[PDB]
């Protein structure tokens, strides 16, 4: 495989027609010092195409979706130049012909202030399994700097999520600890302490969420049960506005800890029961807003609600659930297509679950008028990929981000509230 150097590869950044890809894990690629380089993240404008991805089937289509064709230079580099070897060797195999192997990126390119890099501002909410097991090892780990954790498995009503396989010492919790089904919104703030109290969580303590996904369908009497990935952030959403000031998500669930070849646990790990949650419930409503305020910002040029729904759901064919009667949409949200139902995310997942590339997420945002610029309230039914979508956006470091927590459900639950219909 040929070779680039540093000085080419720095009087090429900025060009559109060298496409530089990085092949090291999407944690590597968001920010994590992995190998404790001085400074982590990616090479400026470089796109995320993991190592990992090569075993998966889906490979050859994710390099053409990410509009990446046998026409273009393409530089690829990882922690090493041998890591890049089977992936120049795929690329070339598909009829990819100009593939070049930049060989110093680590510790050349990292460890030098003036070659640029950028980074998920807020990464390190957003671990990687290695993190996860350092973290339950008591190893030392990078970005963590508490004496108290616990690892938590989300899921809806489905505990044999848990008892299926976990990761080892983690408990779990029911998505109906922190969230109402009959408001479908977070709980109160007295319900929120006891639960979180009964969960063994603090504000103090750092909480990593989990969840499993298992092929949410629509047949089923509850499709939620199996996403339980989704869940997860929908529970850290409700533990930050809560209070629980160290909050991660493990990126992409359960399935990046099997395939990271950690231990499995069946265990029905026993709760903790700690006496004070320590800090006043909400301690930050601002990532909160209900359907008053919702409305205000749907009049304002300085906010916008964001539909982060189905299309059938958009266009009023279906509800979306089985427990949600009315179809159609609250008029003048912007419109942040989920994936294909009211459980999936593909549109803002890697085929792993993984968060997609933040910069197509961001792109993609940025076509609809959904920028940083505005206070942007992520919505859906009822808060699920709601709360997925603002993290992705809190992630980015947006400063005005919430989850309208009300959403559809809310909204049509009044028969007084507008609504629409039909293609727009
Ligand atoms: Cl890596
Ligand atoms: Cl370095
Ligand atoms: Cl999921
Ligand atoms: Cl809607
Ligand atoms: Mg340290
Ligand atoms: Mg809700
Ligand atoms: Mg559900
Ligand atoms: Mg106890």
């Amino acid at each position: 495989h040929m070779e680039i150097t540093t000085d080419s590869l720095l009087a090429l950044l900025g060009s559109e027609k060298v496409k530089i890809i990085d092949v090291r894990s999407a944690d590597a690629y968001n920010g994590w010092r992995m190998r404790g380089e001085v400074r982590g993240g990616h090479i400026k404008g470089a796109k995320s195409l993991p190592a990992k991805w090569l075993t998966d089937p889906e490979w050859l289509n994710i390099v053409r979706f990410k509009q990446i064709r046998p026409e273009d230079a393409i530089v690829l580099y990882g922690y090493t130049p041998e890591e890049c070897e089977q992936t120049a060797t795929r690329f070339k195999e598909n009829g990819y012909n100009n593939v070049s192997v930049f060989h110093r990126f680590h510790p050349d390119w990292t460890g030098n202030d003036a070659f640029p890099m950028d980074r998920l501002e807020q990464y390190n909410r957003l671990v990687p399994a290695e993190w996860v097991n350092g973290l339950i090892s008591g190893e030392e780990i990078p970005e963590y700097d508490n004496d108290t954790f616990i690892v938590c498995h989300a899921h809806y009503r489905n505990r044999d999520a848990y008892l299926s396989g976990h990761i080892p010492g983690a408990t779990d919790m029911d998505t109906l600890a922190l969230e109402s089904p009959e408001t479908w919104n977070r709980r109160t703030p007295e319900e929120l302490k006891k639960a979180l109290e009964e969960h063994g969580i603090t504000a103090s303590t750092t909480v990593v969420l989990y969840g499993k996904f298992m092929h949410p369908d629509n047949a089923d009497e509850f499709p939620g049960s199996a996403a339980g990935h989704i869940g997860a952030i929908r529970l850290a959403f409700i533990m930050m506005y809560a209070g629980v000031e160290d909050v991660r998500v493990l990126n992409g669930g359960y399935q990046s800890w099997t395939d990271a070849g950690f231990a499995i646990s069946k265990d029905d790990v026993p709760k903790t029961t700690v006496p004070e949650f320590g800090a006043p419930i909400p301690s930050r409503p601002e990532f909160a807003v209900d359907i008053d305020e919702a409305k205000e910002m749907l009049q304002s040029e300085d906010s916008d609600l964001v539909c982060v729904r189905s299309y059938p759901e958009y266009i009023g064919e279906v509800s979306g659930y089985n427990y949600i009667a009315a179809a159609g949409r609250i008029p003048g949200a912007i419109f942040a297509e989920c994936g294909s139902d009211a459980y999936h995310m593909e549109n803002y997942r890697n085929h792993d679950h993984t968060t997609r590339e933040y910069h197509e997420i961001e792109d993609i945002w940025a076509k609809s008028g959904i920028i940083p610029k505005k206070h942007l309230a992520f919505y859906c039914g009822t808060g699920w990929r709601g709360s997925e979508a603002w993290f992705n956006a809190l992630l980015m470091g947006w400063p005005r981000v919430s989850v309208y927590d009300g959403g559809w459900f809310e909204w049509s639950n009044d028969p007084e509230n507008p609504y629409e219909t039909g293609v727009p």
